[PDB]
């Protein structure tokens, strides 16, 4: 059983309805990591993500790398979130992703206050690098970043991290789905009930 | 015959009580040293160590090098942690060991101090370094911390630093436990009737 | 179509010469942050860094977080030492590596001076940690940073930070060098006619 | 081959004129580290040692922690040490013994200065453990020393650490002479043009 999570950090956004739009077709599921300005910007997306059966989850407030790691806000700020998701989809996400990554930024006492606060972490095990085409001609950026996720996936299970908020990223996933089907993927939302571990400090409480 | 002797120092704290399983589920006795603050944070596991067949003993209060050695409080903070180590245990330990070792803290006149008060010194042969390693995955972590250990153990005695107040350290010692059976050691914990001196003074009276 | 890049920062120094021999030794090409002061200090090892086929770029002149972060002094000292390494190869290279990397130091008002500077940014995907392990044999600690860079490999592009100021750094290399060939990376310098971005706000302008 | 390099460290002292009579009676040669102001107290003896086909190294002036790692004093105090010694042996030693140890005492910046002043650093391999029978009675405690040593010897080339300022030490010496005799090993003083690393940090420049 080979399985796909795609992951979708920083929304919701503009390009988000798309692709929410184009894993109903492929009758993929996915998850999502959203940023608490843009859930009280969106309520809608938020409410349809949940309802179309994918994973909401947590990416922090301010997605402020000092505030989150430096000056130990990280968990503060992800029940702040937790608690704006949980007004709109009616339940209290346990997954948090962090912004760039738990590697170093989530010491030893923060994963604690993680852990003690009843929440998991899950970083990636494929970047898609999506970022990098940024403003540029979106046809080939899209093709280029399905390549970079194609040629990467070699496990049994991969999560991907993607960024919904960029267009390109968006514009990638058609091919991600047809590629990683190819390979005998399946592609599936986060479930807590199935929680394991995936994070770069190998903590296998997160 | 040879004698593994493991220390852990800073505690107890957050990783002691799985740390006292891995000991007890090896057979292994140990040695710990315990803050003032933690002493009276975690009296539970204070319990649980010396009920277990551990030695107890202190490793001050303030843990801090200006008060303890420019300020000469060592011998008052070692007498204040031993009586809150009384209170849970029923019996006044007289071994400590120095924060940040002996050299060059305890000059003199803090040795002869230690002396007429009836304590114990111990520094140690082989350092871990275990708290060194805290920015990388913590198996990673621990199987060098192991390796330290296991290529430094090459005496009929050896007082090994950890602290178990770091989850890489704990994480370690499943590997050094294995590693030394296997080079001939067995784990005990210091025993007060068979004190034998180890410090880097050279000084045989503590 | 695996590329590792070496990069070795707050050079030169008194080990330079000898990663010097052990990277032509290998034939691979590497590149090189350097300190200001230290190519006052070493100017012929500068020269030598560029003759053998390295990048030579800047890693500021005081390397102090206050004046290049907080004062915002960043692009005047890559721009000093621009000037210093360019009267020395004849060039003036566009890369600049941050002291203790780009985040969160490099706030999006520096990133713009960056860019309208017409200056470029790399921060690292693999940390090897080197200067963490100065407390130990310098072989040992060798083994432990070639473990740590060889086990993190595992992109078609990484960026490897490592500091030639060290010994232990150095002395890593050539296990690092063999490891890496075994895994099918090409040994490369930074070319500025082929930038690609690597930087931890994910801003793929510099 | 094997060969066994008794070395001596504190001296001279009130039992060293007994175990140089020991020494040649045994027609073995050893290596004495000497502290500056016991070389201004003891010159005869001093002259004695060189005489008699021994190495005279030096252990430095003032044997204090602190002044000779973290305030850094190491390589001016060997090279006074050095001067005082040349003064009545006629000729400048290049071999020091560090106070303590080498590790963690001499950090990098320090062993640069080593080698850059012309000496090596010599450690040890076997440690007696002479300094925890003080004040005990000498034929007991000679005999248990002696045992410390003879059951740690096992490799081709041995470094052994003693202190002749001890009785209890130089009351050892024959028992060590007979038993690695018996081992097969020769006593040799060392030479510098017989040079081989032997320091705690594996630094093969010292
Ligand atoms: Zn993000
Ligand atoms: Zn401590
Ligand atoms: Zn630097
Ligand atoms: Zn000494």
């Amino acid at each position: 059983r080979k399985v796909a999570y795609l992951t979708f950090d920083d929304g919701p956004g503009k390009y988000t309805a798309e692709l929410l739009n184009t894993l109903k077709q492929h009758d993929a599921k996915a998850t999502f990591f959203l940023i608490g300005a843009n859930v009280k910007e969106f309520p809608d997306l938020v409410k349809r993500e949940n309802a179309e059966g994918h994973y909401v989850g947590m990416h922090s407030m301010t997605h402020n790398f000092a505030k989150l790691y430096k000056n130990g806000e990280y968990v503060n700020e992800m029940k702040e979130d937790q608690g704006l998701i949980a007004n709109i989809i009616g339940k209290s996400p346990k997954l948090t992703r962090p912004p760039y990554g738990s590697m170093p930024g989530l010491n030893e006492g923060l994963r604690n206050k993680v852990v003690e606060g009843g929440f998991k972490v899950w970083d990636w095990t494929i970047d898609s690098l999506d970022w990098r085409y940024n403003k540029m001609p979106v046809d080939a950026a899209a093709a280029q970043i399905a390549q970079n996720v194609l040629t990467n996936a070699t496990k049994p299970q991969e999560v991907i991290l993607m960024h919904d908020i960029h267009p390109q990223s968006v514009a990638a996933v058609p091919a991600i789905l047809k590629g990683l089907k190819e390979k005998g993927y399946e592609f599936e939302a986060y479930h807590e009930e199935s929680h394991f571990p995936v994070n770069f400090w190998h903590d296998n409480r997160m």
